[PDB]
């Protein structure tokens, strides 16, 4: 009942930032086996809910997190991305970046930070904070869903994972850090950020 | 569909080793809880698994797991006490407790430390590893199932929740421990050790 | 070497609010043995950092932070505490209080949430955020410290283990935080607001 | 001060099994980053020891036990790897790979089930308990090294994390567990089983 979602663009649509095989990889192998896992997982814990066995649904959890965060954070991550993409937002979005880090400049200093700060796999994230209307900026390990964890609502996300990148850039995850930007669908995240005020 | 099951015994039959203020509590005050937001918490589970919500799924999950984990864990406790228990077991798990740990007193021993180890909430666990026939001593925090989280099969659990014993013994878990001994139901443990080989 | 902080008043002095049952236990058992194995985790500590040896030196972390954690924890409780009034607060943190969470009543209530709804043992804070400017509340696990586990400089603790509330209280941890607002050193509080100058 | 080891053979050594360009980055990029931050974390901790700040100490940790695991990781790593055959193992080892683990396949499978059962970044393990006197398998995530964690003394190791082996087997996990028992150094494993003295 999950499937997975087709790219707004072509593999090689992101170039040269995004090499055109991690994309294909990216999208195709690994999103793939998180929408089925995912299924598997989803359609076994029914069974146990049905039952009424608590054991088998503690022990399901690892799994049902990993594979339902996968398929959470990669159908965002394609979105945010756009091959019409790049530079800097504008009106609402664009005021209040400023307003809470500095200015547009100051944010990508810390959503990189962030994004390189994680130490294994994981996610670098601008969110929404319901209380008290702010935006903030936070990493999660692994798969773990922004909102199913923080409960912060994704606006761009980072995958900082190294099958993300490793092809292309190697171990230097600042360079590719710094070729993304080029490609931030920002008219996604807008999007993403005027139904939150709402 | 999950209840509140009945002590084998009185609140004051475990006495004077677990006071029969603390029976009540822990069974009426504390067990009732999690069986309670155990219910609503799988019935919220259902209607978020009903609409392939997997952030809702995700949410819930350590209310799940804790009470859960709460149910699960003091299900077992109640039976592995009895006010006509105590001392030691018998045939089977009587040669299988020697051969494991050196000598029954060796086992005790080693379920004490691994029970006043815990740093927190816990448990201290006598499990039975199915991958290569032997009994095991494990320790688990807070309301974490036993084979839930690490697979083994419970056969005899200490709570070590300061709520156990802090109005009888205070601060001194290991005056709890000793005092534990008496009341272990073996004929309870034995038959959960029985079925572990078949 | 650190040493074990003479409270700030008399083991009765919070009564009827917090029993000196309690406090006594509370601070000659529990924090005591905290300040202890705090001292022996750290000459432990040099002696594996001398040494080359990383494998001791991560397998002494959690002693660290838990004894370490505990001390720092429970020295900053005791003076969040006082004899004399509790009550709303003046001046400068007053006014921060209402500028970030409403008002005070909805601080309270934010803070008294985040303390009950810690599933084992914890604490729940209001801290100060340094890179944001504001102040803002969190809970932590067992004894892990505030600043040292999440960059927030503490001004307001809440211990939430058993052993805080239970001799007195029982299960019922949302009567333990009615009765605590009523001893909380609103002096204290603000001097450590002004700490991390403003 | 701690040094990157130099490895016991050439770059190209291990291929067709494990490519150059992945053996070079690896040692010269990750492992030489791990012993480096590894040395400062270390000098930040002697000066925050030598001061009474446990709030800083608790601040090292995470960059402690990620640095100093990677270190301890990859050293040990390097020296289970050998241009030298893979095959089987002969003497004490082999007898007791069987004892515990009914055969050299079954074992084989076993701990290539544990290193693809990884969800995100880690290392598998084939290690030595030394309480119950037997050999066993394990997990361990990003770097936490296997002894300082568990208690279990590292015989054999294999790197999951994805740039271990991305580079030639992409998204296939499995291919590069298949090709990495072609270069295990049996020897190494069996002098670090009687190094725990049997
Ligand atoms: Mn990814
Ligand atoms: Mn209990
Ligand atoms: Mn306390
Ligand atoms: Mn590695």
């Amino acid at each position: 009942k999950h499937s997975l979602p087709d790219l707004p663009y072509d593999y090689g649509a992101l170039e040269p930032h995004i090499n055109a095989q991690i994309m294909q990889l990216h999208h195709s192998k690994h999103h793939a086996a998180y929408v089925n896992n995912l299924n598997v997982t989803e359609e076994k814990y029914q069974e146990a809910l049905a039952k009424g066995d608590v054991t088998a649904q503690i022990a399901l959890q690892p799994a049902l997190k990993f594979n339902g965060g996968g398929h959470i954070n990669h159908s965002i991550f394609w979105t945010n991305l756009s091959p019409n993409g790049g530079g800097e937002p504008k009106g609402e979005l664009l005021e209040a970046i400023k307003r809470d880090f500095g200015s547009f400049d100051k944010f990508k200093e810390k959503l990189t930070a962030a994004s390189v700060g994680v130490q294994g796999s994981g996610w670098g994230w601008l969110g929404f904070n319901k209380e008290r209307g702010h935006l903030q900026i936070a990493a999660c390990p692994n798969n773990d869903p922004l909102q199913g964890t923080t409960g912060l609502i994704p606006l761009l996300g980072i995958d900082v994972w190294e099958h993300a990148y490793y092809l292309q850039y190697k171990n230097v995850r600042p360079d590719y850090l710094k070729a993304i930007w080029n490609v931030i669908n920002w008219e996604n995240v807008t999007e993403r950020y005027m139904a939150c005020k709402k």
